[PDB]
């Protein structure tokens, strides 16, 4: 869009780095600030409000200890669905 | 059975606590001995042998933190079926 075009031209380095981030994590502005800054506790349930009457209901159940490569397994439930994610601990 | 009758007569209290355990955990005598004394570690696959060619296949994935009831959640796979147990941390 036009707003893309002056955005990139005002801020080449930063806009591109923002797209790179939009591509990786989606729309962060929808998250609530505490979630944005801190993530989630064990047992917690957060309700990300996407849109008019559509929401992400996420629960963080547990986080594993890291395997040999330093990857951890977060156990989530998200809209009634067992889900497992892998994050490299740094 | 007659065997129960006589066993109780020999050891009243102790027969009664055997019964109580058997009600709660079933037939422990089928576990391999190291599993019987120590349980399992994170990531381990143990195989309880039942009748010939029917084995219980159990995998321990993680144990959660104790919650505010002091119950830890164990995430298992048993015969390729995800499954989860609440155990009280003492």
């Amino acid at each position: 869009t036009e707003q893309d075009i002056i955005s990139y031209v005002l801020y080449p380095k930063v806009y591109e780095q923002y797209i790179q981030t939009r591509n990786q994590y989606g729309n962060l502005s929808l998250l609530d600030t505490p979630t944005f800054f801190f993530g989630m506790r064990n047992g917690e349930t957060v309700e990300i409000e996407i849109d008019k009457g559509k929401r992400l209901i996420i629960k963080l159940e547990t986080i594993s200890e890291p395997d040999e490569n330093g990857n951890r397994t977060i156990y989530y439930a998200m809209n009634g669905q067992a889900r497992r994610i892998y994050i490299k601990d740094e």
